[PDB]
């Protein structure tokens, strides 16, 4: 009996959402789809020509921690806030959702990190990332009864941007590993992946990593290649499970030279992608813990996946048990 | 040329927003349907007991301010926030809206105001706000020369709260009819018209208001009835043009022995009911300004609360405008 089924740890950040035009995204030299890393400057720069905005904890491992939670599995989240109005909003809603956060911030400055993202008509979503207080993540910040206590600790590669996040990760394989829990990692973002490639690959050739999350373009991103075939069969060889979405393709779980291949579920529209990644990682993961079959914990992620982009806001405002139930999955 | 058709004057407040069962409302003794005033130690409590939540501009005078601006119409607006990250977001989504929105913080604390507004299946909201900085609100925030610039200025009841926003209110109804200018309330919640009816009709009786809005509630807590009929007739002796709204069953434009019935707009499903009365104001109110008959007035009031009814959050994120042209009341 163990205290958690999944740790997550990640830049804690509040989301400020709006929709914009595709010119919107040109003009103010926005890479679509991506996490844009910006200065303070810059953020207030962007802030300035954005619409009116909604707000919501975000935070990709955040995210997924709340989906654990929503789920039903049980969730602990590591991240830094500051202590500002921001913070504690980020603070309210991973606790509220029921996700053992206990993280502390350090001062008021620098602020809590926020995300302009900018959703275009056709769902897809471009974010504008100040880091502010998630620079401060560090290894008095790893909880090691609580790593110990999860059956599976699971990062994101945005991590490795901050100064000394990775030090924290580290630390946290190190006590998952002899406590025999699992480590795993999302890739979060293809031009993230392309900042650290070497060490990414790194983190799963050396068994500090067990199960990866990552997305086609991620995939492709890690290998320097445009053939998806080659990436799927490269990724196999370098983990131990690989969990790869495909957007309405839906994914692949791959553990050696097994495949699962499993559909994507039917929606009313795409509203906002926001978050479809981490759901599916929610789901996933929540499955993988209950020791459900490798294609089920795909099914439970794409069913995740599928109720979050049908919403604004990254972190699905419905119950995602009574989904899994109803869709005869738990 | 006049610089703005609508000036609106209000609580300065981010709406901090979640989904409740009925029965939350009865354990925490919030009344249901209405605007419930709390203190510091309500509101942290309040909060813990909140669930996950989304953060929103709102204000009853700022949402209709923002609305008049969507539509097309030109906006400003008077309320006061903190400098604080709640104020940045308020000040930045009224602004963005092409609100003309100056009023300073005057320092940090008190906070800038929010309210925790529940939102049960039925899509009724029952609001909990804390008015921290709002309370600062004065003489010293009417922009004279804005007030002279309007064609109408807006208020709502709701300033009665405060302790000093009244007498701003009666040196913007001075500076308004020096101009010849128009003056235009909202009775707001029918337990503020309770605490505040002799002050409310004495507000319409001896000229300092021109255009009130009530809605049916408001209309039997003014004149203490449940005779609706009795309410119409006693509400158009009052003031010189009264907009009565009636929730599904439309709204009722009063002036002297005229009434102008209008039907409400068919609705997919009532996802949350904050900001009806606000938008309706925001249309009927840009009608007004752009000479349109009263029924005109009324009909683009019903499609803007429709509109603003069938989203979360208290400000309409799609094009008024848009909306209005499609429906012939460009
Ligand atoms: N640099 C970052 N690190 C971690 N999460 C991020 C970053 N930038 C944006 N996000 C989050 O990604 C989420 C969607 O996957 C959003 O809720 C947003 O908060
Ligand atoms: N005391 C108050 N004064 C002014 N507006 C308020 C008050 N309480 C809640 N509101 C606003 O009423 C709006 C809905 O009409 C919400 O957006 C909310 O911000
Ligand atoms: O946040 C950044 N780096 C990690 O500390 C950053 C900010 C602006 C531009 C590029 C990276
Ligand atoms: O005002 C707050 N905190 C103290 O500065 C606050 C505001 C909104 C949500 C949570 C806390
Ligand atoms: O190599 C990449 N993609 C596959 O061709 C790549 C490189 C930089 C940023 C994102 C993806
Ligand atoms: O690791 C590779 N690419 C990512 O940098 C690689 C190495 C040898 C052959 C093909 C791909
Ligand atoms: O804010 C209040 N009044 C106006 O300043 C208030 C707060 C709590 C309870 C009652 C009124
Ligand atoms: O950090 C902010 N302001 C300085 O404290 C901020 C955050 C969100 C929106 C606007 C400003
Ligand atoms: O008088 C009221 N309603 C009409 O019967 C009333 C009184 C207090 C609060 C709200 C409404
Ligand atoms: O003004 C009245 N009620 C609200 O206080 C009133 C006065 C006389 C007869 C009926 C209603
Ligand atoms: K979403
Ligand atoms: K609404």
């Amino acid at each position: 009996m163990t205290r958690f089924d999944v740790l997550t740890v990640g830049n804690a950040i509040v989301d400020i959402i709006s929709r914009c035009n595709d010119q919107f995204l040109i003009d103010n030299q926005i890479t679509k789809a991506a996490m844009n890393l910006i200065d303070a400057e810059r953020a207030e720069l962007l802030y300035s020509r954005m619409g009116p905005a909604l707000e919501a904890s975000g935070g990709s491992a955040g995210n997924t921690a709340a989906g654990v939670a929503n789920l039903g599995g049980k969730a602990a989240y590591f991240g830094n806030v500051a202590a500002d109005q921001l913070g504690d909003i980020f603070t309210h809603d991973i606790r509220a959702q029921g996700v053992h956060y206990q993280t502390k911030p350090k001062g008021a400055f620098p602020p809590t990190a926020r995300s302009m993202i900018f959703v275009t008509e056709d769902g897809e979503r471009s974010m504008n990332t100040y880091l502010g207080a998630c620079v401060e993540l560090g290894p008095e910040d790893v909880e090691a009864d609580v790593v110990a206590d999860a059956k599976v600790t699971y990062f994101e590669g945005y991590l490795w941007d901050p100064p000394r996040a990775k030090e924290a990760i580290l630390d946290c394989a190190r006590i998952a590993h002899q406590h025999g829990r699992e480590m795993s990692m999302t890739l979060s973002d293809s031009f993230c992946v392309d900042r650290y490639r070497g060490e990414f690959l790194d983190l799963m050739r050396s068994g500090k990593v067990d199960i990866v999350f990552a997305n086609r373009q991620e995939a492709l991103s890690l290998y320097q290649t445009d053939d998806f075939e080659e990436a799927l069969n490269r990724i196999a060889a370098d983990c131990k499970i690989a969990a790869v979405t495909m957007s309405e393709n839906g994914a692949v779980i791959l553990k050696g030279r097994e495949r699962y291949y499993v559909n994507a579920i039917r929606i009313r529209e795409v509203v906002d992608t926001t978050g479809a990644g981490d759901l599916f990682a929610s789901g996933f993961l929540y499955g993988y813990t209950q020791g459900r079959s490798l294609e089920d914990c795909g099914k439970l992620g794409c069913l995740a996946a599928g109720i979050v982009i049908q919403q604004i806001g990254p972190r699905p405002m419905t119950s995602l048990s009574e989904a899994a139930k109803q869709a005869g999955l738990i």
